[PDB]
């Protein structure tokens, strides 16, 4: 089924950007049909992605299969994963102090991305700040289609995706804290069973904590939809 394939000679691979599940993600140059070349990311060593068109969801540029003796091509995200970008924001090199409105925009971006995928009845199954990438224009898009992001009942529906989104909201609000400090992975199921949740971050609004807390209700049906979540975050952002 090769409607999305690209000729291998149009692609030039280069240095490593990160490590995915099945192999290395490399930087690359893709020669386009209009003659010009574009910087790309190439996972090495997709059917879902072909069906997606939305700003806050990573798109498929193509596929290549080189023979030795496959590679999925994706857009280059110049600031990398969101988790690592948040960590750097607490030091002094690349980005400055990120204000509250910019963190909410990251949350809104992800919510929009998930709203779209949720309407297609597509389940992410791995939503986290490390799986959210940063475009050259500072917009976030969800990508990659881990015990502390999985919900109670899942130990998967669209509401277990909502749980993981709440955890990702917490990650962004804490600027890259690992969830559940002083709690081990084996310990999680019982920690959640007794009704304990991620604690409210430091200088973080009650309105915001209400929203992320609502993602972790015991009953999946009590959680809000991504569209409900998206509006709550958008209106909270507007009130600053
Ligand atoms: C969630 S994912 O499935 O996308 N995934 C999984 C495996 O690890 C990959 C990863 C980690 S860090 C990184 C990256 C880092 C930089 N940086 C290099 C160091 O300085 C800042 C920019 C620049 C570009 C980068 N990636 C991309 O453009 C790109 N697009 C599409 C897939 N990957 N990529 C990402």
């Amino acid at each position: 089924l090769e409607d999305v394939v690209i000729d291998r000679n149009l692609l030039i691979l280069g240095k490593i950007l990160g490590e995915g599940e099945f192999g290395s993600v490399m930087e690359g140059n893709l020669k386009q049909e209009d003659g010009t070349s574009l910087k790309v990311a190439v996972k090495t060593m997709a059917a879902c992605m072909k069906d997606f068109s939305h700003p806050n969801v990573m798109r498929l540029l193509g596929v290549c299969i080189e023979m030795s003796s496959p590679m999925v091509i994706l857009p280059f995200m110049k600031y990398g994963d969101l988790h690592t970008y948040l960590l750097y924001s607490r030091l002094e090199t690349g980005p400055k102090h990120i204000p509250l409105q910019t963190l909410l925009k990251f949350m809104v971006d992800i919510a929009l991305g998930m709203e779209y995928l949720s309407n297609r009845n597509f389940l992410h199954r791995d939503l986290a700040a490390r799986n959210c990438m940063l475009r050259d224009d500072m917009t976030v898009c969800v990508a990659d289609f881990p015990v502390k992001w999985i919900a109670i009942e899942s130990l998967y529906t669209s509401k277990s995706d909502v749980w993981a989104f709440g955890v990702t909201m917490w990650e962004i609000a804490t600027r890259g804290m690992t969830p559940y400090p002083g709690v081990q992975n084996h310990e999680m199921y019982d920690y959640l069973l007794h009704g304990h949740r991620l604690k409210q971050p430091e200088d973080c609004l009650d309105e915001l904590y209400e929203i992320m807390y609502s993602c972790w209700r015991t009953d999946p049906l009590d959680r809000p939809t991504f569209s409900v979540l998206r509006l709550q975050l958008e209106k909270l952002l507007e009130s600053l």
